[PDB]
């Protein structure tokens, strides 16, 4: 069993710092689970971790996609899974940090994510069927398990029937995981979120959004993110600059509240309240818990 | 457009002879449309055409697949379509003879025959949706498109809800062709079909089945054919020999009646009655009609 630590939680709770400090005394590398951190050229609107924040700790899945490309949960899982092994090959401890429920669960649970495709074998026996019988017999076979659907297509249209049948056919954690969550009192988290927005505006979020806008990026996953869409409406002349800023802040607060509720609903997640800035004591408490659970799970497995 | 002559009709109506005679005075080649003719070693049970019956006319798609292999309509189409072009490259007229409606229609219509897969983008769209909005919102989405399935899945099971929405989203002639059909009076056709069966028994059908049976062939396309399956029940000891022969004859007649119904239902099929009539006179009538229609369609196309 491969050991994996996951750090989840809303935005602005100190998920980056606690992760770099834990990876330092635990000899680990970080796998980014934030789907927005993958787009290069977009550093401000996405609050991208700086090389100075990594402080030696190697991070992966950052700046690997162009703002015009998409990055689905399947893409994430295909890259992340191999990484966990490659990091272990180095003798380091893999750290999965941040991300939405979809991307995180896809890795910790190793879901299928395979495409929904028909089985060519079944199509063959369906063709052999109409070959031996007729287009009426096949159609009846459809009415014997779905009269409504069959009463919708023409019994002579054996082409659709075979499809309706092939579709009607489709119808009917492995890792040594340790997952912790970082919370914080409501009012405090929101103030840091609003100030986060002012910072982006101060650093030049508007320019960053105009660059993308000018290059013709529109209706893409990158630009639809809850930190670029507000600036786009402004550039479109649909809202005032102050309205967009107020909307961005609100959307970020709504988003953080939604991310907490989600992970708070996840079982097997040990929460830590970061309301107090006493890092030295908390990080030491978190490392002890993580280091311990990994070891007792390893022993139990052995 | 590329020219293509199709000769369709049930079994025992003289589809072979009339086709080789037509191809002689029309400088053509024959493409076998009978899926069973592809399996080598199965000559009797499939009433395979002999080199002598071909009488010089070249035939394709005969004896190209081992009885253990499968041969779908798609396989046939990928082999016939290119062949029609290769026959035209030689300056000959391609003839699609016999076969079941499935194989002939797929060729004369160039059906896509493409697989069915769920667009990876729509799935991406749903995941983004479930993350941008409640998990029950994604549930309400499906509930408005199919409340029955919705009420059948807990809203917290977004994975199963995404699956339902993807499945739902799934369900949301180039040739200058002349098609002729050969028919015959009911009673006459049936008797010729029964005698065809006895002929097979006389030539060695049973032995032919025993060889495929003995080599271990079972539950394959080849052996599931309406002329080898009856013998297999006998060989399995589920039915008496006389019962198999009687059942084979019946299934053979039932299958002819179905083949006729299918083609009779195809528009643009000019029929000809072969009921114990004068051959020399019929073939001459059929050639005139075929040769003429091909030319008037060609002229019309020149416009």
């Amino acid at each position: 069993k491969e050991k994996l630590v996951a750090i989840v939680g809303p935005t602005a709770v100190g998920k980056t710092k606690t992760s770099v400090m834990l990876a330092k005394r635990l000899n680990g590398e970080v796998i980014s689970g934030d789907s927005m951190q993958v787009y290069r050229g977009m550093d401000i609107g996405t609050a991208k971790i700086t090389a100075e924040e990594m402080d030696g700790v190697p991070h992966h899945l950052i700046d690997i996609k162009d703002p015009s490309e998409s990055f689905s949960v399947a893409d994430f899982q295909d890259l992340a899974t191999p990484l966990i092994t490659e990091i272990h090959e180095r003798g380091r401890l893999p750290f999965l940090v941040g991300g939405t429920g979809l991307y995180v669960n896809a890795v910790i649970h190793q879901f299928n994510l395979g495409d929904i495709r028909a089985d060519e074998d079944y199509r063959h026996e369906l063709e052999a069927f109409v070959n031996s019988y007729g287009v009426q017999a096949l159609h009846d076979k459809l009415s014997k398990i779905d009269p409504k659907a069959a009463a919708a297509i023409h019994p002579n249209n054996y082409r659709r029937v075979i499809r309706a049948l092939e579709i009607i056919k489709l119808t009917g954690s492995p890792y040594n995981l340790v997952m912790i969550g970082l919370t914080m009192e409501r009012d405090v988290l929101y103030d840091r979120i609003n100030r986060r927005v002012d910072q982006m505006v101060e650093e030049g979020l508007i320019d960053e959004a105009k660059k993308l806008y000018d290059r013709g990026i529109r209706d893409c996953q990158s630009v639809q993110a809850i930190g670029y869409k507000e600036m786009y409406d402004y550039l479109d002349g649909n809202v005032t600059l102050e309205e967009a800023i107020d909307t961005l802040k609100r959307n970020s607060r709504r988003y953080a509240k939604r991310q907490l509720t989600w992970f708070r609903n996840k079982a097997n997640v040990t929460w830590f309240d970061m309301t107090d800035v006493d890092f030295d004591k908390k990080i030491m408490e978190i490392h002890n818990f993580i280091a311990g659970k990994l070891e007792e799970k390893s022993k139990l497995e052995h």
